[PDB]
């Protein structure tokens, strides 16, 4: 059999970069479209955005803020189990908020996942390099057979038959993103990945046809790569390089050329993990200040784009809503050209 | 759920991806025909109409476009007696054709009274997203007013809201989402469709009913205005082009040593706020000096590309022109390549 | 609807888009014969004609390329009986070929019996738009004058255009709309096609009546020949890769310490003083020296190409040769990548 | 008729590395336990897929000992005499009988060389030659097989898969596949000819199938990806030039510019590399200094070990036969590599 063999290069893959979203018939304006969305029963957020479970994102004042605001926030795992259990029992202290843990597929996960179901955790995210493994199937399995009633948030993937493995392993929501991260190598040193665009929209696929809401992490840098995501079937965007600038998040500010900065680096860098083979790089990001005016210019590109394609909810956009690819030509026809930029937007750059 | 299976299946062209097939031609550059005609009462010499932006069209921009045989749409961003003025400025300029720029408010009728009054020739109920229900109520209620007055409405760019404008009364339609390039709608919104294919598709069903349509955004050189009129449109609307000539609003100011205009799209920061998630930036152009050196290397691009496809008149391009796509690498083959550039060219500058 | 519905159904390929596929080889580079037959009154050694053009090919410049074994077309920018001196100083020199270049005008006539008078080898009929009912008429008009002229009518781009000037009488038709390094006739008029397909258009109608074709423009490495031979030239002009040399017009002006010699488009506005809408720019190459090191480098990059190829014989390589169709990143590939050059090769700069 | 060949000329299409990405599947392996065996033939086994190229400027004799010793091959480049290369190769089995090829070109002191080198005790001799498909390629490939029969016998370069059942008909054991990816190559460009790398190895890998014939995918490799791609459409062995010129191993002294460590790398078809008038295929240049070979290998296999466990591979041979592509855009590239972040820190496997 040679079916394997001349099957290597027939598939395609689509980025954000590489579409629009088509505008149709709306009757709704912007101002009044509904933004929410509903992971599960007992997870339901305001705004469709959830911190990425990063050492240099998201810890308790990022999740408090982000919770504020609607969204989750997600603890990164980077520290002992009672600090992030202690960190998570912060959260929820302050005022009854969502709040998500990460967990790596480990031999103390079930310590680390017990720890924190005791602080109350809305859901662990049980994050990994390839969702699609055997050994993060039957993690998934055991924390379901412990905690039946557990929101259990299960990635990473990129194809139909890791999120249809991961929705039989009890998993609740799947985490579509093999590569995409701003400070991610995998593709690059590894050579592994599916453009996220069409990842999202291969494992949306397969997850409504059980009910199962997936999670679009890693590639967006602007507003609409937002709304193209959720448009292809995510339920919610989770976001690390367009979050790491703002004021809530760990780490202090520094001071480079005369400008304020903030470290971000990915978790599978050399700084992160501390001769390992990393998949990821250090780096800096602009101190864009509070969070709050982070979150207005991102759910405000999604109701602009909500009233272009008549969606007067998440759901209409996740079924109605209709791409055009387009070339490289028409990616620098739609961000400005040919202009010299006198000053600063908001949300562009 | 069909829509579902559907949703990567369309493809979208712009300027820089195909490129006019020449054809046989009897006729000169010098001899076609460069009119057009938009409607019983709106006839233009040039296919060009200056952008209704606080930075592009005022009174002497139009003045000036009109005596061109072009048209302007005097902005929005003034008083309504300030707006009437500028029309009336216009008009008895030597009875010069003159439009204004109206956007989808309650006082949108207020506004038009007054420029009805100033003897408008069209008006431009113009908006970010001319497919709402509140563009097609707010033209069938200027068209039940005034059954005689030009109606431009956009911006559209499916063919689905070019057939729900012109059946709404609206005259001319505007096609254009996201292609302007002050214009970050692609960016903030992710909507948007490659313009050329944008114009196509909504001449294909304007065509049907004998409405033209204006290509409106992301035009950079003369030659992307010839592929915009043979892929349909009318009539095409220019702000980057216009925004660094002397007519436009603005002083000069000297930027990177040389002479500069602001130009900033109207729905960035500034725009809004003088007359907040944007969908625009703020920026400046080189200054190139009075209009009718800009205009006359305009027409003349229009008039060699008609040329070459063999084109009399406006009809013949639109209804003969055939592209041809190209790759990015076709691209650069296209513009000036491997030979560094020693003086500018009054038609392709750095 | 047939004309509105088959706007945008073509395709075109340029030189970068594709590679020459390699095939079985008997034949060596050395062994390779380049020569090439336009007609039984003018067969050049080598499938090189320079362009013309003010600021490449006058006297001094066609003797040399002859002296080559190519081609020089002095240009129209001058005097009737300035031009016929040029023409004969070539031929005064040994008997070589030379051409010269005649407009579209009323004094057309006037100046090619000039030039007749001075023994000229071929007339070349240069326009903006070959496909033009002026210039079918003239081609008649010259041929019923001239039957034992060599007529090069361009230019074209178009199978149909090429059958259109065949059957007018011109037995060489130039190919080149656009492609050209000092034009912008694609960018001010919209209007083009790329070179490498309309050389293979033209070439496919031509070859039915036995008639070469001449790849004019686009040309800027010696590869880009190789590729437009292939495609079913017989042989190619060259104006950037020949302007640089000391046989072209004008003195070398300095730059940044550096030799440069200026190298202008005749439809640019310096050019045709010597209210304007020009489809050309005036810039300027650097000083390559000799003719002989220029053609050396372009000829053996011919030789190996049609040693790759196996083909002995440039109509081999006209009928056999393949090409493969190649992204973006495949031209990324095809140039050095990843390495900062120290040193500047004599055929890559 | 005979309008067969000119119809088919824009037919065929090309992929290189930077147009596809593997798409992971099922895996029940981790990286660590994944096997980077691969076997060209019996008597040539390499623990590792790497073999480091034949240039003045990448492998000699301190370069091929150390290769060998992670478990991968040198060639010894041929810019040298025949005493001079039969002592390199001679250097490299005295240090502990250790694995090394050596680069013979296609000329008349062909059999004079390879006779020196075979005597030297050499394991693989590589004709090395711009264009592979010629039939005085073809007909040495035959001259060497008849004198020594079980002698290696590494045939290239060339892209096509009737080129590759050309020299596998000669006599070839190995074909090395590449016309102009390399990163120091201009033939692409002087010669308007080549086949894109990644397109090339398929290609080749699906006609050396058939008899039984490794592949080795030489040039174009930029990082450590690459090579997974590569190995992932056909090829058994990578060759890689650009990654280990920079290497303290490699021939050369390191220079210091603006702060920086350097090392020239250069084309064997650059004029350097001829001269010690011509039309070169190749150019000269310099490339980042990287220390020593160790640190630059264990990336390079940390990096396929990371490629198999995604693609749930646990020997090459289920890479080659199960691991599936997916095309992508100019736009996949820019979201594969990092964007949008200022680097502030040079990682050990991406720069
Ligand atoms: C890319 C990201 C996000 C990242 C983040 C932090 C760190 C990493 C690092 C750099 C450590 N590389 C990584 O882990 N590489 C990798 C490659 C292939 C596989 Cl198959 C796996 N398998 C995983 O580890 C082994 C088992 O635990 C298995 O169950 C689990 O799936 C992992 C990478
Ligand atoms: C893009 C341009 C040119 C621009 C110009 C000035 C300002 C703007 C701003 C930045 C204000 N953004 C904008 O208005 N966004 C937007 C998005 C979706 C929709 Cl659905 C609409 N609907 C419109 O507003 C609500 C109703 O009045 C409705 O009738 C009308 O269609 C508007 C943008
Ligand atoms: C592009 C090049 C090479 C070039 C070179 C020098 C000068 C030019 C200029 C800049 C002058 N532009 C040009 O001429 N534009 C053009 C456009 C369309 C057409 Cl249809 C034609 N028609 C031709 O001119 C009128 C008659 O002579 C007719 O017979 C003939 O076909 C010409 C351009
Ligand atoms: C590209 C590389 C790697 C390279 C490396 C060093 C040097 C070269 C040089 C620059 C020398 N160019 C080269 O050799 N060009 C070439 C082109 C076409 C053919 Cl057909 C051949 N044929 C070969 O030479 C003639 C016969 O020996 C024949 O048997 C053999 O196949 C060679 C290039
Ligand atoms: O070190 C890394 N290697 C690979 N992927 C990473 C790494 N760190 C974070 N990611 C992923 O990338 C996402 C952030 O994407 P971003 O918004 O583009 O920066 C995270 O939520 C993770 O899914
Ligand atoms: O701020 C804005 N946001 C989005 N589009 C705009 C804005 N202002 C103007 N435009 C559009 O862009 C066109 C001009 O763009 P340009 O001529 O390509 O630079 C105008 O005629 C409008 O259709
Ligand atoms: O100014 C001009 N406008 C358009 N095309 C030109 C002009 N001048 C020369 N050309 C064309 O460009 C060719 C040379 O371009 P190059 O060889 O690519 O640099 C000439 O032989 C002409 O066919
Ligand atoms: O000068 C040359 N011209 C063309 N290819 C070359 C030349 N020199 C070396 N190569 C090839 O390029 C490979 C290495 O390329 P790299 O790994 O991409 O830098 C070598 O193993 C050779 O196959
Ligand atoms: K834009
Ligand atoms: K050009
Ligand atoms: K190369
Ligand atoms: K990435």
């Amino acid at each position: 059999s040679n079916a394997m063999w001349e099957s290597k290069f027939v598939k395609e893959g689509l980025t954000f970069d590489d579409v629009l979203l088509v505008p149709a018939k709306s009757d709704v304006l912007p101002r009044e479209v509904s933004v929410k969305t509903v992971l599960s029963e007992s997870l339901q957020l305001n705004i469709p955005l959830i911190s990425a479970g990063m050492d240099t994102v998201t810890e308790a004042d990022m999740a408090i803020a982000m919770a504020r605001q609607g969204g989750l926030g997600i603890i990164h795992k980077n520290m002992s189990i009672e600090q992030q259990a202690e960190q998570v029992d912060k959260v929820k202290r302050s005022g009854g908020l969502l709040v998500g843990a990460a967990v790596g597929v480990t031999a103390d996960a079930m310590t680390r996942i017990d720890a924190l179901v005791k602080a109350s955790v809305d859901a662990i995210v049980l994050d990994t390099a390839h969702g699609h493994s055997q050994g993060v199937i039957d993690k998934v399995k055991e924390v379901r057979a412990k905690y039946p009633s557990l929101n259990i948030i299960a990635g990473n993937v990129a194809t139909a038959e890791a999120t249809k493995a991961l929705i039989e392993a009890g998993a609740n929501v799947v985490k579509v993103g093999i590569g995409p991260g701003s400070i991610c190598t995998t593709r690059v040193v590894a050579g592994v990945g599916v453009p996220q665009l069409t990842a999202v929209y291969d494992c949306a696929t397969e997850a409504r046809k059980h009910g199962i809401p997936v999670i679009a992490d890693g590639g967006i840098k602007y507003s609409g790569d937002m709304v193209k995501a959720l448009a292809a079937g995510a339920h919610v965007v989770m976001l690390g390089s367009m979050f790491a600038g703002v004021a809530e998040s760990p780490g202090e500010t520094e001071i480079y050329q005369g400008r304020q900065f903030k470290v971000y680096r990915g978790m599978g860098s050399v700084g992160a993990m501390e001769k390992l083979v990393p998949e990821g790089i250090e780096g800096r990001v602009p101190y864009k200040g509070p969070l709050a005016d982070t979150v207005h210019q991102l759910v405000g590109g999604l109701r602009a784009g909500m009233g272009y394609c008549g969606a007067q909810d998440l759901e209409f956009l996740r079924e109605n809503a209709q791409f055009i690819r387009m070339s490289g030509a028409g990616l620098l026809e739609s961000h400005p050209h040919h202009v010299q930029i006198t000053k600063e937007a908001p949300n562009y750059s």
